[PDB]
């Protein structure tokens, strides 16, 4: 009932088992080697798509990169994802997440424009938050080089990335975009980038973590609060979009992601809250080295199709 | 969902045109002329079901009276819904709710029992909690007098048969019976019969549905609880089955639903919360009066169906 998956536990051995560089091995994270393993172990290829196409966002400090995944070449008009990377264990960028937003486009048939937003700290705040919203309000206006209609946004990102869906949705609640966002998926959200890590002790699972394995991820949370600034949103969540929020049984900020989706909740919001037992944070980029995790995200893409779904069907209704 | 749906505005004005509650109370005769009326207006009827078929369930007070509705004659090995009504705008028996445990069973394709639990006052706590509980194990059991063999409980309740869904589903959880609770359906559960009904003034949509008709909705409240009474689930919620919790837009109590949903998320239990916008307290029973209450129904239903799958699946 408290159980480590097996392919988690090869994972935190290879993890643990990481040397540094040939200058010293030790206690070893050069950010160089863990981008060289984790492109090399983590999610599998991108794989096949009807467009994969870079793009260039006017945005309020300059073009934001950005780029189109998407299982078909053309299609009618219909929702569009726009995803916001999180970092960790890499800083993250359109690379980092390509074989996930990939996937994404072709589980839930709809196109995915992944933004490539200023970090910090070359960027200080609020660059990455004023990216991501410049990005959503301009899928959402269908502009003539996107070739696609967008009668919809749906917004997605992991770990911090997930707070700027939740900032980014909060921005275009208050004042909306030219189409409405219908749902957001937040994976295993950091919330807060005020707030603490938790220490070894406090976290009820730390004895199956480990604690050299619990050492790794507070040193991503730390590193991704670093480069991945916004705020917490604390106030009033009435008016936000459905929501699909999904945790790590065996991540020490599930507490993050479980007071969102309560949040949520008291607030008259409808969530699907989902908990990937004896999983860790960071899996939906870890689909290859732990492959148990794919259930885990195809989870959360089936209650997320079952939202889009119903949002049409609403607005099919009131019209 | 446009703060109210012109359907239910329809059913408000028809709740106010009934003799209607007198110092904050449902007196006998006013409750009885509403018991017939919601009879006449409320739910579509029973209909076809290939089974239909009265049952006898030994509980600590005596026999309980119990009704199993199926679409199948017959059927492969499953779950089972036992299902523990409400009350309020009804009084809540196996006749009241019929026609919801009968399209519950065709939606789901599967068996719903529902119970009919001891009522107070005749039958005091714990009379009610005791026979949902004795019910449930006997399901689980998978007894002769059922054509059918059990491999899993989906327990599904309204209002403060909501709250037998939550204090039975903790028992199974403690003592487990023979088969697991793979699911758990209340529908705008009342938590805590012991706290005040919200005023006027504390309901931030008592503007919405007027001074009027939250008297009446207050009124039917009290009724339900001097018929059917159990505690607060008190303690730690990890543990507690998967569930689907639904709440009404325009019900005073929405927080007692949303509360509940938001504690088993804090407990890491997998929770799919929505709430009916623009629909009232009791809609499950008023899908004739309010037809837009059927899409709340039939959301929650899909909801469960996936838990359901999930559950097997993994089985
Ligand atoms: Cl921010």
């Amino acid at each position: 009932e408290l159980f480590v998956r097996p392919d988690v536990r090869g994972f935190l051995d290879f993890l643990n088992n990481l040397p540094g560089p040939k200058m010293h091995e030790l206690d070893a994270p050069t950010a160089r080697q863990m981008y060289v393993a984790m492109k090399d172990v983590g999610d599998p290829p991108v794989g096949e798509l009807g467009t994969l196409l870079d793009l260039s966002i006017p945005g309020p400090g300059g073009d934001i990169p950005a780029r189109l995944y998407d299982p078909r070449a053309s299609r009618e008009p219909g929702p569009a994802i726009v995803f916001f990377h999180g970092g960790g264990f890499v800083i993250g960028d359109l690379e980092s997440h390509g074989s996930f937003t990939a996937e994404m486009a072709r589980v839930l048939d709809l196109p995915v424009i992944a933004v490539d937003y200023r970090l910090a700290p070359e960027f200080p705040w609020p660059a990455a938050p004023d990216d991501c919203e410049a990005a959503a309000r301009w899928v959402a206006n269908s502009p003539a080089e996107l070739g696609r209609s967008v009668t919809s946004l749906v917004l997605c990102g992991d770990s911090a990335g997930g707070n700027l869906v939740i900032v980014t949705a909060a921005a275009l609640r208050d004042q909306p975009a030219k189409v409405p966002v219908i749902a957001q998926l937040p994976f295993y959200p950091a919330t807060d980038a005020s707030k603490e890590y938790p220490s070894y002790a406090e976290f009820a699972e730390g004895y199956l973590l480990t604690r050299d394995s619990m050492e790794w991820f507070m040193a991503a949370y730390k590193s991704e609060a670093d480069h991945i600034r916004s705020s917490p949103l604390l106030g009033d969540l009435a008016g936000m979009p459905p929501a699909v929020v999904v945790t790590g049984g065996l991540d020490p900020i599930r507490d993050q992601g479980r007071a969102y989706a309560a949040a949520l909740a008291l607030a008259g919001v409808p969530v699907v809250f989902r908990e990937a037992k004896g999983n860790i944070h960071g899996f939906i980029t870890l689909r290859k080295a732990i492959p148990s995790s794919v259930g885990d995200v195809m989870g959360a893409f089936a209650a997320l199709k079952d939202i889009i779904v119903e949002a049409e069907g609403d607005r099919a209704m009131a019209q």
